[PDB]
């Protein structure tokens, strides 16, 4: 009688997924394995009643389930990342997600038992196992405090007698740019002797996060440098060579 | 008795296989395996009527399952994995996908039990383990809601007076075209020093997501960048040196 009303469970299970709506072979072949794991499971259950000696039954589930519990291990570990997830999260719907393990850039959209989904910035569904939110680094970008601007003024070699001076302008200019925030940090140094240059850093941050801001205060810096190193009498260095003819 | 019945099942197996058309001799082999196998588990479980002490038995049992248990995992670590595609899946028939850790680019053509069939954009079929879903990111580009369109204009250096002017031309051309999305990210501004050039970065969406209207779009695009560099007096920059000579 238990494995009547077992039985019955599962057809009306493929039934209501019949008219759900599924192809019939699927929906069978589904039963037939529901079928089978019930029956196993019930013969491993009532094995003494009817069944044989407790040494080869025990052999028997140990084997099988041993094979399972590996076989298992990548479905269950994602569903309890899943869990994990819904107790700590380092993230919530809507912000923008990095790291440096993997690619997973873009903004979730969705946070599952199983996976979760996130919109990438050419708007496309990225959908990532929720176990690899267990074992890599995650940031955090849309989080943010500010935003950076970091580059590079390469000077030629015949304009060392110019550097200090033009580092000096630079740095004025910054210390009274309406965009760029004073409390950070802001340095600039010739730090390198590269192949073909003298080259300067500049590192600072802007006030705001906003992308199309940040993009406009990053462009009006690049201008003003451009001007300051052009009014003190130097120039931009392109890659250099000394050539031998014979 | 049981035996006997066994045998015979497996025989009209093997009949069937050889009917249905099959090589001969690897129908035998397969036939001598099962037999194999069966016997082994009918000794395991008929060990105490006409066998032995339960204490040898267990451990031949042991080692036999825990070794046939890590032998079979990565099957049986597929076929898990098609069920849960089959309750739980990323993507229906028909559509394109894609992932950053393997190469399973193409179209989803068939999902089996053990493996997915994708056609890939030669033209070829491939076949993608099951468990491969399990732990790897998976992209939908079938499922996208734009197309994008990023380039770079990469301006000589002596073309920095006239950036700005250029920069807007290249912005108000693209919040006319007809072809944008005027909805989405549309940025456009000078941010990179580069070896040769000073860089202004396009980054915008179309409306569509067919292929070839979004490849037609982004020509026009082009052609009209093109004209509006030439038309205000700068040029493209091929790479550049500064060549000292003897
Ligand atoms: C020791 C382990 C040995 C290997 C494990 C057994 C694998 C053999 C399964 C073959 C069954 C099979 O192909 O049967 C056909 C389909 O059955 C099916 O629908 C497939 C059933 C698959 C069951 C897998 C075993 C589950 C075990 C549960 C315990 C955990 C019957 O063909 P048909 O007539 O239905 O053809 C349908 C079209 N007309
Ligand atoms: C742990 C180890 C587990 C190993 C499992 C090995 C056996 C599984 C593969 C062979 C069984 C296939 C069963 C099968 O196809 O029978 C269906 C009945 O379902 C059923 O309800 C058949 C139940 C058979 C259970 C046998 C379990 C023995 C475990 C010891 C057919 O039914 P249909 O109407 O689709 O057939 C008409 C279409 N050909
Ligand atoms: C066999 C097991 C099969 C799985 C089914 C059982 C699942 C059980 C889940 C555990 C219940 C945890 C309830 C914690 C509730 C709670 O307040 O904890 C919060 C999350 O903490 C945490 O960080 C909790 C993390 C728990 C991770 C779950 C582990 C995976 C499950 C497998 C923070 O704690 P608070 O008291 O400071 O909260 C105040 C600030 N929100
Ligand atoms: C007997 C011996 C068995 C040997 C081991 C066999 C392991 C084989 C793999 C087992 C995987 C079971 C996965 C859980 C099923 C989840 C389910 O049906 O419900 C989902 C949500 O469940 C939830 O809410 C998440 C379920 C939490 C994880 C389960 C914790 C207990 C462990 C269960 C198996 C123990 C053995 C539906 O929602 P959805 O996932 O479609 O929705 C969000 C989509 N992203
Ligand atoms: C402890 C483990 C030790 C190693 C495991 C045993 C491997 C040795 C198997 C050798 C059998 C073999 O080669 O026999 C020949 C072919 O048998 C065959 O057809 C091969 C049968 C392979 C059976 C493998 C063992 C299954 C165990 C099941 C438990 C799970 C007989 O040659 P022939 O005369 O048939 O030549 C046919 C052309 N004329
Ligand atoms: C867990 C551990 C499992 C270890 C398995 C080790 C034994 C397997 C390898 C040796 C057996 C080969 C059997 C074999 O080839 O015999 C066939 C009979 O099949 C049969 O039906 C022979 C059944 C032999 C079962 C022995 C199992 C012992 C387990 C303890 C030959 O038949 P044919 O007509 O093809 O031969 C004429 C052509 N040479
Ligand atoms: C030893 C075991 C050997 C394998 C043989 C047994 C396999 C059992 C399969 C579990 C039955 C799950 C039935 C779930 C039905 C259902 O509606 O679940 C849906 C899928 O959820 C999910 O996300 C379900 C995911 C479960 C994946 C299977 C785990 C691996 C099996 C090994 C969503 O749930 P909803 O109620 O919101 O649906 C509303 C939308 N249709
Ligand atoms: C006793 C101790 C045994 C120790 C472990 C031994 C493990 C060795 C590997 C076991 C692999 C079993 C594979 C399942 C057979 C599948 C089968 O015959 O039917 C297929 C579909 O079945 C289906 O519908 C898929 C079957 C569902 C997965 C099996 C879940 C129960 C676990 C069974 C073994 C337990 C032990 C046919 O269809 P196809 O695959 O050709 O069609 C889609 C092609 N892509």
């Amino acid at each position: 009688i238990l494995t009547i009303k077992l039985f019955l469970l599962i057809n009306q299970f493929e039934k209501q997924q019949i008219k759900k709506g599924r192809d019939i072979t699927s929906a069978r072949i589904m039963s037939r394995i529901i079928k089978i794991t019930i029956i196993v499971v019930l013969v491993l259950l009532y094995g003494e009643h009817f069944g044989m000696s407790l040494s080869g039954l025990l052999t028997f589930g140990g084997i099988g389930g041993l094979a399972v519990g590996m076989a298992g291990k990548d479905i269950l570990s994602n569903f309890f990342s899943g869990i994990m997830l819904y107790f700590d999260r380092p993230f919530s719907i809507g912000d923008w997600i990095r790291s440096p393990d993997r690619n997973i850039e873009g903004t979730v959209a969705e946070i599952g038992w199983r996976i979760t989904k996130i919109t990438t910035f050419d708007n496309r569904p990225l959908y990532v196992p929720n176990s690899l939110f267990s074992s890599i680094s995650v940031e955090n970008p849309g989080r943010m405090t500010n935003r950076r601007i970091t580059t590079t003024i390469g000077l030629r070699y015949e304009d060392a007698a110019k550097v200090g001076v033009i580092v000096e302008a630079v740095r004025e200019m910054l210390k009274n740019h309406p965009a760029i925030d004073q409390r950070q940090t802001l340095l600039v140094y010739f730090n390198q002797f590269a192949d073909s240059s003298l080259n300067i850093m500049v590192y600072c941050f802007t006030k705001t996060t906003v992308w199309a801001e940040w993009l406009a205060a990053q462009q009006d810096v690049y201008l003003k440098i451009i001007d300051i190193v052009q009014s003190h009498g130097a120039d931009f260095a392109f890659p250099s060579q000394t050539l031998y003819m014979d």
